[PDB]
Formats: C-alpha cells, structure tokens, sequence
C-alpha cells in the first residue's frame, strides 16, 4: 500500500529520451502491482521500443522492481531484471541459450512482449515458462501460450509479464562467450549506441537499413532528430529532440519507402 508513485518526464525513462508527463508507479511486490492495475495502466520496461509523444500518457503507467528484479538462473527470474545482466550471468554460469540476445537493452518482460530477438535466436526460445499478471491474477503459461510471432506476441489482455524460466544447458564458458563474440561482430554496423533501436520493420525479402540508405536519407535532421549517419535504420536524438521532430522524420521516410515502425508509439 505504499509504493512510490510520481510524475515524470517519459524523456528520462526511454532510450530515445523523449516523451511528455505520465504518473510513474515502481511496483516492489505481488500486493503493490494488484493495487497499481486497479485502473487503467500501461507497463514500461527499459524504454528501448517506444516513441512517446511529447504530451505523454494519462494512465498509470508501471515499473515492476524489488521482488520483480530478483533472479535466479535455474528458477524463476524477475520480468523487471535486465535482460543484458542475464545475457553475462549466463556466460559466467556456463549455460548457453541467450547469446543471441546480446545487444537488446531490454527488460525481461518488455523481450516477452516484443518476443525480442535477431537473426542467432529470439527470446521465445529460451522460455520454458512465464508468469502473467491478468485479471487481477497471476497465471502460469507455456511460451507456446503466448502467440509468439516475429517480435510480436498475443498476451492476455492487459497482462502483465512478472517472472519467467528460462531455458538454458550446460556448455563451456569459452564457447558460450565464441557464440556471444560472433553477435557482437554482427552488430558492429548499428550506432556506436543511442535509439530505440530499428525504426522500421523489414519488407518481405527487403532490408529497411539498405534501403533507406541507397535512397540517400542518412543524415536527414529535423531539429535534433537525424537519421543516423552509421545505419540507417536507426533515427538518433541529437540532444533535446521532440518527439514531434522524430515523427517527421519517420513521414519523411515514409513518403519514399512503404516501411511500417517497429516501434510503439504511446499514447
Ligand atoms: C540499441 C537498441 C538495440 C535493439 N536491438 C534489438 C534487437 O536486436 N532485436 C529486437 O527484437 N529488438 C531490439 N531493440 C528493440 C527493443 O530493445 C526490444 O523491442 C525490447 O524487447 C523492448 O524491451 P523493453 O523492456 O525496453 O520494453 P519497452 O520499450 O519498455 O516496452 C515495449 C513494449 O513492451 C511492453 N512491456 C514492457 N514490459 C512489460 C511487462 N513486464 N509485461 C508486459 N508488457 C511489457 C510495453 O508496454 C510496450 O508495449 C533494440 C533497441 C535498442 C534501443
Ligand atoms: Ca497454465
């Protein structure tokens, strides 16, 4: 009954660093998250696939941390743990499962939402089960439950990514860190880091990268929004972006390229 909550810019909580006001709640326990989803709400998790506009969101808008930020490698972990710390946990501890992983910024939860992933493994491949908060409570699901498709799934309504288990097997440290090495080589081309990652989803049998670089648009700038000059793909906050900026940057794509955003946009 006692959780914080507090007013926020969304700027400050999400990888591109823009978005308006919203009511955060930093939910710690199974009794402060019934009580925060008692109206209308929206989860954040590490803020790395959304584009939140400059006047923000009205609803309660949850932070899962204290019980939900705590891990254990052969049992239950935490929706609200980083999925970049289980990435090297998994390393050090000599099982393999979530090298294809390295390189998201997300949260667990917000990697089951967006069934985060590239071209080595996507996070439903390493679930063996997840614990969603729905309907005022907690169930247990098979990843074969939850309507995985490419970094998309089809979660109860409003519900709430808690807690997972990950599937994981035992192999050397040195070739699990081999598998690790190659991800990296692979993500070598994206921005030496800021963004909310893709901007665009990929036409069948297309890249949005490659093409939005053949047409030229790498370093198109609309006040401090720019396409990147290192990948276009990725649309970069050059400072103090507005999210009115980002927009017209992603219609400007949009007029030469029929790409669709693999970002969320809120509200
Ligand atoms: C530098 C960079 C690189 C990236 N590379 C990749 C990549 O290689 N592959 C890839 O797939 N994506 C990539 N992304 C996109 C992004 O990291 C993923 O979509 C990621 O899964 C989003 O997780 P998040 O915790 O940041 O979610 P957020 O952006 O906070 O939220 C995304 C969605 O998940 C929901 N959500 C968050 N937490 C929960 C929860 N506990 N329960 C239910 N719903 C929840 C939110 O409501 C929202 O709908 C990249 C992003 C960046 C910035
Ligand atoms: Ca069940």
């Amino acid at each position: 009954e006692f959780m914080r909550v507090e007013r926020v810019l969304l700027k400050d909580y999400t990888t591109l660093g823009v978005g308006g006001p919203a009511e955060l709640w930093t939910v710690e326990t199974r009794e402060e998250l019934k009580r925060a989803t008692e109206a209308p709400y929206r989860v954040l998790g590490n803020g790395s696939n959304l584009l939140v506009l400059d006047e923000g969101v009205p609803e309660r808008v949850i932070r899962l941390a204290g019980e939900f930020q705590t891990y254990d490698l052969k049992g239950w972990v935490g929706a609200g743990t980083l999925l970049p710390l289980l990435v090297q946990e998994a390393a050090r501890a000599g099982l393999s499962g979530l090298e294809g992983l390295l390189g998201i910024p997300a949260q667990v939860g917000g990697a089951v939402k967006m069934n985060a992933g590239t071209r080595f493994g996507e996070m439903a491949d390493a679930l063996e089960a997840v614990e969603v908060f729905h309907d005022g409570a907690f169930h247990v699901y098979c990843p074969e439950e939850l309507g995985f498709g490419y970094r998309k799934s089809h979660l109860p309504p409003g519900g709430i990514v808690t807690r997972v288990r990950l599937k994981l097997k035992e192999r050397p440290k040195e070739e699990i860190l081999r598998r690790m090495a190659e991800v990296d080589r692979a993500r070598k081309g994206q921005p030496k880091r800021k963004s909310a990652g893709c901007a665009f989803k990929n036409p069948p049998g297309q890249s949005a990268g490659r093409l939005i670089d053949e047409r030229g648009l790498k370093g198109l700038r609309v006040g401090d929004a720019m396409i990147s000059l290192e990948h276009g793909n990725f649309i970069v906050n050059l400072g103090q972006a507005r999210a009115k900026d980002v927009l017209e940057l992603v219609r400007r794509v949009q007029e030469e390229l029929p790409l669709e955003l693999e970002w969320e946009v809120w509200p």
